[PDB]
RNA sequence: GAAAUUGUUGAAAGGGAAGGGCAUUUGAUCAGAC
RNA sequence: AUGGUGAACUAUGCCUGAAUAGGGUGAAGCCAGAGGAAACUCUGGUGGAGGCUCGUAGCGGUUCUGACGUGCAAAUCGAUCGUCGAAUUUGGGUAUAGGGGCGAAAGACUAAUCGAACCAUCUAGUAGCUGGUUCCUGCCGAAGUUUCCCUCAGGAUAGCAGAAGCUCGUAUCAGUUUUAUGAGGUAAAGCGAAUGAUUAGAGGUUCCGGGGUCGAAAUGACCUUGACCUAUUCUCAAACUUU
RNA sequence: GCCCUGAAAAUGGAUGGCGCUCAAGCGUGUUACCUAUACUCUACCGUCAGGGUUGAUAUGAUGCCCUGACGAGUAGGCAGGCGUGGAGGUCAGUGACGAAGCCUAGACCGUAAGGUCGGGUCGAACGGCCUCUAGUGCAGAUCUUGGUGGUAGUAGCAAAUAUUCAAAUGAGAACUUUGAAGACUGAAGUGGGGAAAGGUUCCACGUCAACAGCAGUUGGACGUGGGUUAGUCGAUCCUAAGA
RNA sequence: GUGAACAGCCUCUAGUUGAUAGAAUAAUGUAGAUAAGGGAAGUCGGCAAAAUAGAUCCGUAACUUCGGGAUAAGGAUUGGC
RNA sequence: AGAACUGGUACGGACAAGGGGAAUCUGACUGUCUAAUUAAAACAUAGCAUUGCGAUGGUCAGAAAGUGAUGUUGACGCAAUGUGAUUUCUGCCCAGUGCUCUGAAUGUCAAAGUGAAGAAAUUCAACCAAGCGCGGGUAAACGGCGGGAGUAACUAUGACUCUCUUAAGGUAGCCAAAUGCCUCGUCAUCUAAUUAGUGACGCGCAUGAAUGGAUUAACGAGAUUCCCACUGUCCCUAUCUACUAUCUAGCGAAACCACAGCCAAGGGAACGGGCUUGGCAGAAUCAGCGGGGAAAGAAGACCCUGUUGAGCUUGACUCUAGU
RNA sequence: GAAGACAUUGUCAGGUGGGGAGUUUGGCUGGGGCGGCACAUCUGUUAAACGAUAACGCAGAUGUCCUAAGGGGGGCUCAUGGAGAACAGAAAUCUCCAGUAGAACAAAAGGGUAAAAGCCCCCUUGAUUUUGAUUUUCAGUGUGAAUACAAACCAUGAAAGUGUGGCCUAUCGAUCCUUUAGUCCCUCGGAAUUUGAGGCUAGAGGUGCCAGAAAAGUUACCACAGGGAUAACUGGCUUGUGGCAGUCAAGCGUUCAUAGCGACAUUGCUUUUUGAUUCUUCGAUGUCGGCUCUUCCUAUCAUACCGAAGCAGAAUUCGGUAAGCGUUGGAUUGUUCACCCACUAAUAGGGAACGUGAGCUGGGUUUAGACCGUCGUGAGACAGGUUAGUUUUACCCUACUGAUGAAUGUUACCGCAAUAGUAAUUGAACUUAGUACGAGAGGAACAGUUCAUUCGGAUAAUUGGUUUUUGCGGCUGUCUGAUCAGGCAUUGCCGCGAAGCUACCAUCCGCUGGAUUAUGGCUGAACGCCUCUAAGUCAGAAUCCAUGCUAGAACGCGGUGAUUUCUUUGCUCCACACAAUAUAGAUGGAUACGAAUAAGGCGUCCUUGUGGCGUCGCUGAACCAUAGCAGGCUAGCAACGGUGCACUUGGCGGAAAGGCCUUGGGUGCUUGCUGGCGAAUUGCAAUGUCAUUUUGCGUGGGGAUAAAUCAUUUGUAUACGACUUAGA
């Protein structure tokens, strides 16, 4: 018999299975369209999810209540040093898909990438590409060959990129490495512009500008194995319920004599790999600029970071991209950033963001003042100064 | 000093049972006859 | 059915013991005072009654239909709860014994056993009902049908089958045809044939159908309707039929 | 006539499937080819039937031989045989130079029941044949008694607030002893005595195979012993309900 | 000792420190709890839980077998010095 | 008991400790029971009422007895019943089944005893105890309280009158009640909305008077309706603690098991793990899970059959203790 | 003292006697019960032309009736119609004609019957006596009925003859007992007589459950042996009924059959009603409803796009493609159902063992307690009402959710993408616009903007929740002599409270291309016209497939880095040296345009084309290769070609290129032609061994000198594995 009430299911079935990913770097599976006429140029970039704060900024949309009035606003900041490019890789187009006719690699890898290559990097004569830097050192005889074979096929050609993760304040010290495609033109160009980008940093402003819709791809934070009432959403069972309310009561009919695939479960949650689309850039900050955090309405020369640090991450020394909203992953994660795939003006994705004021509270507390400066001001002499 | 059941060694087969029948290949072993 | 054993659990009586904080309320009896046309009424103390009450120990066992539910446990555990000075709780003694006890009455309890305890014997109790019923090969090979039965899940009986044969040796034979001779009432057919049913008009007769017209009426006449008769017409029958 | 509309049901799916469009569809016709335990011939087995042959030697005349036909089978009937315990007869049978039993993807016979042999193990009895006799043959009866698995190194060993450090002993210490620290029962106790009941559980020494669902050097365990002193405490006497 | 209290909580005498342990802190359980705004819409049903609660002062209805109802309902106070 | 002062308005500071109100049904109350699924409206109870009996007795026990219980008793008692505090009331019916009384009896009637016939066994006849039958009493015994006809000046109805069955005809009260089919009865009220609730209406299938009727303060771990308060019951879930589950050392079971374990459809004992045609199909596995294994637990307790029972009842059949 | 031969005691007899005892309380049967009798029977039919033949199949009948309605004989002819007669008519009685039964013969019906079998008159008991045979049913038993006889005694009639009950087919009863008639016989057994009794033959009393016990209920306190031979769930066959849908078109619709409806008929479908049945299940598949959750169907309520109108607009009605996406909050009731309140775009219908109880619950139904009404004398009964009433087990296999993992030389990093899944949804406001339209009332839509509902995926800056941060403070009781500082009160309590987790209770985000359905069109035949269709074709829906998003085949794949010697000489490549290993199956060559097939291939020519001319196919049965000891050893001739082999020059090919072409020289052979030598004996055939797969051990010649795991460690992870970091 029928259900007596309807209802939408629980749960959405094409973000199936509720597995753990593959690894902590979440894949890019499609790059934006490439049209020749462009000049070459990397489509997205690696950098390290480091925590949320507030925004305050004038909204500029007609027919709207808030129209020229504030509205205050949440925001996520991506620290992204600059990425080093080492080595090309070109895509044969086939029958059976893409696939990847031959690498070529830089002469000179340094020790942060080639800790990527090494489960154990304290035990190792470290013989990382040994060899293959003989493969340079002469004039025109090796190397020359492996590129060329990119230019005459391989009609997509991506870029190996390596994150400089020792100037963020991680522990890690192995870089993450991936492959970027470039979107530029005349493929043959595409490989020229890799070469002399060799062990060659591409800093972030090379490829995103403020005010764009890009994509947030990462992994999300994990929860180990859930209930179903939480992993789901299922209505919780009645109080007095012999065995548990935590459950599904009815998982399956008599027929077919069988569990099916899409009756919530018990298992997993989190750690996935997510594709969230349409988030604004609301800055492109410099490392090397004195008051990222100050607006032409503030004028107070004041960093990014908030005061006792981003929770759990650190500081923001680095270059960085503060996006609207909030991105997959948790902190200290590795995140990519993408161009967006379409054309959208949408009436909301071309309006002009101009900040006017960036929070740099302690977020460890309910925090009060926005520098020390002004700490000193409203409180006055303590007793710990002399 | 049996069987169920068990260990060790040896041999063989095994993509959601195993076991069986007709026929033969292959491997192991063997009686007769000279 | 006979003969025994149990009131160490539990039921009720009797005998003799034993146990039961701290509060609330404030009955009779008693003292003093006040108002008083008397009569009498009122107030404050005192006192400490009640199968009264809140609530411990105790005795109990309402709900969570909680825990447990191959338990700690063949009835327990937690919380919540009823009662808590008596128709109260309980020990020991003793009385009551199975168609019998005891019962503030549930067919309850009478040793985890009760709408008739337990033990042994009669007892290998009876069952038209369920289950099982042990080596091989060869040859033959059924029935679910008849009649009777308090007969319908059973028997008896005939039949079907096997075995033993017996007397004879191709015949007093045959799940067949032919010839000759009978019997039958089904299929079909039939209703201008009996019975019954059934469509339509045509022609006739009323001293004797009902009506309208000319008539006081006529066994007077005219038009119509009903039956009646004649020759036709359409359609039928398991309990209709010549053939 | 074919095709189409009419033509709506619940897991995904059924000309058997793939798939097939002058078909590999439908109607129709003509040949070739495939294959049943069916039909023809032959061999062999048994059963039935009809016959031949005592003649001397050679023993089964229930024997040997010739001819023909036939062979499914539940319940059931009949017949011929295999095996077991024991009894009469006989092989002047086998055997401590190895009987019986047991084991053996080694050999042989029989359609089969079964029979025989070889090898290993073993240690004292046992067979062939003609007969006699029966407590004589198992896959099952939620069969009886005993034994053993998968489950499975699994459920579990979570109520009662709680342990820690060091030394001693020992082969071995989370658990024994001692010290120290931290806690609890909190006087209707986790304290000190008894009644019923138990019967040596009391105490010492030695000691850990078994039991204390981990452990164990410890124990209400195991082995060996020691220990209960009355004129006054009870019984002993009286009587009660009763016997 | 607190306290009306052989209540509940803490301590003294006396006695125990007995119940297999170790490591991590997933889901789901058992037991204990807290939740913004709403306040029974949940459910057969307020089942479960919550709220009230000691004492002192004030005040106390219908009805009644005149004994009760009654701690009715409803307010205030509560430490230390 | 009172007054100052004092504090982040706190103070029964932990512990301890009534939620309250308006109503309906029902039992008066306290008490008792189905140990181990029912604590109740059941049982008990006081109070009320009835019945039997003066001892050669009532009631009951016993195989029997020179035997017993009440009884060491004596109607203000003993035995047997019904109802169930108080208040109020307990209406009509003795035809029936019972029970109980007169016996004034050509009714019936045993054994014995009597008479006649007989040759006797025997047959016949009159007579005849208790009992039945006949005739009275009794309903706080068991119980019952129905039709029909004619009538009042609008109809309707019947205060009045008569009549059968079979004795009487349901009075006082109470009710869609726990007792009403129809039924979710009709009206009012309660709600935004009520098959619930309360208050009313009645030819009431089938209310009703110790089968007790009605009412009723107090009480109730009894059934029900609503309001206030309160809240995670819910909107709609979230978080925390202990012990588990989890991994390890040690110890270490049970249920159950034809063989086993992937589906679709088909056909088939009409719902396959196995069969057919297909889809498929890769070792070894861990924590969960409750779709399936028509999972497990019991030779269905329902139904039916059997010439199988038992407990109980009675104008069943056949007997019997006692009297 | 009382009583007193009465009580009492003993035996026999009558009444009473559920206090007690034992027992019984039919059968068939579309389950049982109620009902009925299909139980003993009879007629017609079913019944299918002998006989037989079932059903709770159809129309009925019997438990009797008759001294004549039995037996014999004689005479007459019936029902009815027509015509006539005083009262007298449709029915009185009388006359005639007609009249094959259209009457009657007890009853049920069917046969039969006309000088009778009918109606009237006469006589009688043949409805008698004795035992046998036979038919029917059947067992060739009994019982009933009957048939024809034999031996007596009669009736009637003149006589022939007829008469052994009823004109035929129903109309009935064993054993034991009792009783009667007959025989007046046998026996009463030590011998007699007489009553009495027992025997012998024929009747009567009766069993209707009728081949024949002597028999009341209840069980909701219950038991046993069984049955799926038999009911109450599901499922299966069926579809009356339920529900849904068609065809026809008398009519309604002012007018007008078909805009919307539609009578009388009729044809279907479905298995979401209920029936009918009894196949499975009674050594048990847990029978209401709700909650929860998934998926499926379309007969579509809304949302998308359309067609038709009795569509001016608005609203609405009919219909198509469509199940992608949604379809609610409540009062009462256990309720399914129902009925109201309300929101909404809408509050559509259903299935999945009437899904779903080792998922819950337990309100209802349906054990045992209890009350009422009604019924019963009672025990008790009630699809009447009411109140209280234990809901067990997963640790196995599979499925599902997540999680590891051997083996593909090792190890590491970066990737591809087969396959599987998929997602967004709906509303409002403003403007268009008081516009289009309409006499007026009224009154839209596309485009545009701002928001919101339902869903989904993340995230924690802020706000809120959570408190063992037992972090700070405060407070109570007690304990540590007081102070300070602490323990205990199973987290003592209270206020605040970071971090983490987390809330539509917080915030952010949720893509655009193609192909189509219905539908509307173009060119254009068929059919000289016309037509969206046939050929061809355009646009088109919340549809499909892509883009995008999730996983990554643990037996799909690519690129790249490093690859160990003092683990006692290891690894890799190259040449031969010998072994082992195995064969989804060499035995001359897998011998390369593309395109069309109502057209092409090749050759040639020109003015280079969609060209002209010529030729070819009609199969690869082709072309090439092919002679020599399984293919030997030598000689010459003719040309300077052919082939194999190791080198070498230069290109081309990345879809899995791993192969193709080419320059130069050397070398072997050459069957292009002519000579010389050898073969035997494997005995007359025996595959008669000539291929390539992998691996190992040796030489000699080059080439190069790593990692991973455990353990420790981090928390961006976590049940454990696993993940992610760090460590000379
Ligand atoms: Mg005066």
């Amino acid at each position: 018999s029928h259900r007596k009430y309807e209802a939408p299911r629980h749960g959405h079935l094409g973000f199936l299975p509720r597995k753990r990913a593959a690894s902590i770097r979440a894949r890019v599976k499609a790059f934006p369209k490439d049209d020749r006429s462009k000049p070459v140029a990397l489509t997205s970039f690696l950098g390290y999810k480091a925590g949320m704060t507030t925004i305050v900024r004038d909204l500029d949309r007609p027919g709207s209540k808030f129209h020229k009035r504030e509205v205050v606003e949440a925001v996520t900041v991506v620290d992204t040093p600059p990425v080093v490019v080492v080595g090309v890789v070109g895509y044969v187009e086939t029958p059976r898909g893409l696939r990847s006719l031959t690498t070529v690699w830089a002469e000179h890898l340094s020790d942060e990438v080639k800790r990527r290559f090494y489960k154990n990097w304290y035990k190792s004569k470290k013989k990382a590409f040994t060899k293959y830097s003989a493969k340079y050192a002469q004039d025109g005889a090796g190397i020359e060959r492996e590129l060329a074979r990119i230019k005459k096929y391989a009609s997509v050609v991506r870029v190996l990129v390596h994150t400089q993760i020792r100037k963020t304040p991680l522990a890690q010290k192995k870089a993450h490495l991936a492959e970027i495609q470039l979107n530029g033109g005349s493929i043959s160009e595409k490989v020229d512009w890799a070469r002399e980008h060799f062990e060659k940093t591409v800093a972030v402003d090379s490829v995103f500008e403020q005010n764009e819709m890009i994509d947030a791809i990462a992994v999300t934070k994990g929860h180990g194995f859930e209930g179903v009432t939480h992993r789901w959403g299922t209505k919780k069972l009645p109080r007095k319920t012999h065995r548990g309310l935590r459950k599904v009561a009815c998982i399956g009919a008599w027929h077919p004599a069988h569990v099916m695939w899409s009756v919530a479960r018990a298992g997993q949650r989190g750690y996935h790999s997510r594709t969230s689309i349409n988030h604004k850039i609301y800055r492109v900050g410099k490392g090397d600029d004195e008051a990222n955090g100050a607006t032409s309405f503030d004028r107070t020369k004041k960093t990014i970071t908030p005061m006792g640090g981003f929770v759990h991450y650190g500081e923001i020394k680095n270059d960085f991209i503060m996006v609207k909203g909030c991105i997959p992953g948790n902190r200290k994660r590795i995140v990519t950033l993408r161009k967006s795939l379409y054309t959208n003006t949408s009436r909301k994705a071309l309006e002009e963001v101009s900040l006017k004021w960036i929070d740099t509270a302690s977020k460890f507390g309910k925090g009060r003042f926005q520098t020390p400066a002004e700490k000193h001001a409203f409180m006055g002499t303590l007793k710990k100064d002399l």
